[PDB]
């Protein structure tokens, strides 16, 4: 179980690196998911010798630019049918409407 | 040998992690060393195995 603080995942990942736990299901929001991926990158969990599965439906909202060269096997679920031209054009309409915030 | 640009160290490090070469002696300036360390963190080379 993660602590109440988002940034205090270092003792949990330290205790998880010992004992050889690699195949990890994560169940949180995508903000806590991005924070725990940053915490996993900060102490050497990002390698081809690990695995990650996220139960969130917002895995595509993360930025995997500093992670995709490490060769991790990360897998998630998406319900947003972005392959359609109509839905992607709607999302392109929302891109002009979300950048005001 | 590193390439002429510091940012082109990704294929060199991709060839480095193949063949399991872990004990690496880097000879450069400290700015190039910082670029090497940043791109090695991005390439997943910074584990407990390496030196």
């Amino acid at each position: 179980q993660l602590p109440a603080d988002t940034k205090d995942a270092k003792p949990l990942l330290k205790e998880m690196k010992r004992g050889k736990e690699f195949h990890v299901i994560f169940d949180c929001s995508h903000e806590m998911a991005a924070g725990i991926l940053k915490q996993a990158l900060a102490m050497g969990m990002m390698t081809e010798y690990y695995h990650y599965i996220f139960t969130t439906l917002d895995l595509f909202a993360l930025d995997v630019e500093p992670y995709r060269y490490s060769g991790v096997n990360m897998t998630g679920f998406r319900i947003l049918n972005t392959e359609n031209t109509q839905v992607s054009s709607i999302i392109e309409k929302w891109s002009m409407e979300r950048l005001q915030a």
